């Protein structure tokens, strides 16, 4: 049995020719990637931005080394590290990983994909794509006065050696991402969130054979997307993807929720609940933000109805979806474990009704 992350498994991965991600991804320039665009055409396929022009993406020169990270962040920090051959989580000092990295003669393949650096000297050196900041629920709807700490998941630094591999997952909470390769090369394997595929993914995720079964074989199309130095990949809600670090690589990235695919975001959250994913501890107060969002989304639909206007499709879909999930989390039987995410401001039962009544009309009123 070929085990994931092992050199044998890597020979096969490097051998398969996959349908090109050119079949589905949209290439565009910095300046085309706007809220306006995405509201009209949707954000349902990865968007590749070959040049970083007009993204608002500010980051270190292409020479920024693993050693420079160690400085700005602090070698003392204890970071998560993947033993790729074992597909398990390890810990070590940033200082050591840099030693391990800096030396050829790597006795094993070790990846760093989760090193969030907002609260460090290094943060000053990085500004995320304007588009991620424009869409992000944290940027738009997180009150300056809640008890829940603000999630910091916008600035990640990724260092990985050749043959680092991450297996097929859906990002925590169903968040979208951007990734930028500073040097080296990453290769994403991408799988559309059809229902066939999601379901198959939940199955595979809770099969004990998971690490012996390449989930790419289980779906009709698994798209290969090679992200080279200086390019910028944007992956939308729910997309199932694996990643291969084909060359020693440093990348930057960030995660964010937004209003476009609220339904898929919820589906993904409720699925990660079912699977008990530790990933979900990176966005602990997903539910809280959802409440804050339903407030704002309600207000917008109230303004459109009070003036005879018709709301865009994605807003009706999303609101209906929020409504279903707030209602679920409030059921008397489930309510004991959701109640703590209920922000002090919002009024659970009231809000849910105001949503119910708004969603009637729109339906019938259309
Ligand atoms: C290849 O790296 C991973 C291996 C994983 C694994 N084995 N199991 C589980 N799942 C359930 C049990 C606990 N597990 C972590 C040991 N999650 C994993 C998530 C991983 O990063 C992929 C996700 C990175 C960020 C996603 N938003
Ligand atoms: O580059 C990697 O190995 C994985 C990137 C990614 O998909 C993640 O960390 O969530
Ligand atoms: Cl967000
Ligand atoms: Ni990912």
């Amino acid at each position: 049995p070929v085990q994931a992350g092992t050199r044998t498994f890597i020979k096969e991965l490097r051998s398969r020719v996959f349908p090109s991600a050119d079949e589905i991804i949209i290439k565009m320039h910095g300046s085309q990637l706007t809220q306006r665009y995405l509201e009209k055409h949707g954000f349902d396929v990865p968007i590749m931005v070959p040049k970083l022009d007009d993204l608002g993406l500010r980051l270190p020169s292409p020479t920024f080394s693993v050693m420079d990270v160690e400085r700005y962040v602090g070698g003392d920090k204890v970071i998560d590290v993947i033993d790729v051959a074992r597909q398990a989580d390890s810990k070590m000092t940033l200082h050591n990983y840099v030693k391990y990295f800096m030396n050829p003669n790597r006795p094993k393949v070790l990846n760093v994909i989760s090193l969030e650096f907002s609260d460090t000297k290094m943060s000053e050196l990085v500004e995320v794509p304007d588009i991620a900041k424009k869409l992000s629920w944290v940027e738009n709807y997180w009150p300056d006065d809640s008890v829940f700490p603000k999630p910091f998941v916008q600035k990640y630094c990724l260092m990985g050696v050749q043959d680092s591999y991450t297996d097929f997952h859906i990002d925590f909470g169903g968040t979208s991402v951007w990734y930028h390769v500073l040097w080296g090369e990453k290769i994403f394997y991408l799988i559309k969130p059809t229902d066939e595929n999601l379901a198959r993914y939940e199955s595979w995720s809770s099969s004990v054979t998971q690490s012996e079964v390449f989930f790419g074989d289980k779906v009709d199309k698994c798209y290969k997307c090679v992200v080279k130095q200086g390019h910028t990949l944007f992956v939308p809600t729910g997309w199932i993807h694996a990643v291969l670090t084909s060359q020693d690589c440093m990348a930057f990235g960030g995660n964010f929720l937004h209003n476009l695919n609220i339904g898929m975001q919820l589906r993904c959250y409720e699925m990660e609940k079912r699977l008990k994913t530790p990933d979900l501890f990176k966005f602990p107060f997903f539910e809280a933000i959802c409440w804050f969002v339903a407030k704002n989304l309600l207000e917008t639909l109230k303004e459109l109805r009070e003036d005879g206007f018709q709301p865009q499709t994605y807003l009706v879909q999303g609101v209906k979806a929020l409504h279903t999930a707030l209602k679920l989390w409030m059921k008397k039987e489930l309510v004991s474990e959701h109640a703590f995410e209920i922000p002090d401001n919002v009024r659970p039962g009231h809000l849910i009704k105001e949503l119910s009544k708004v969603i009637r009309a729109i339906e019938e009123e259309n």
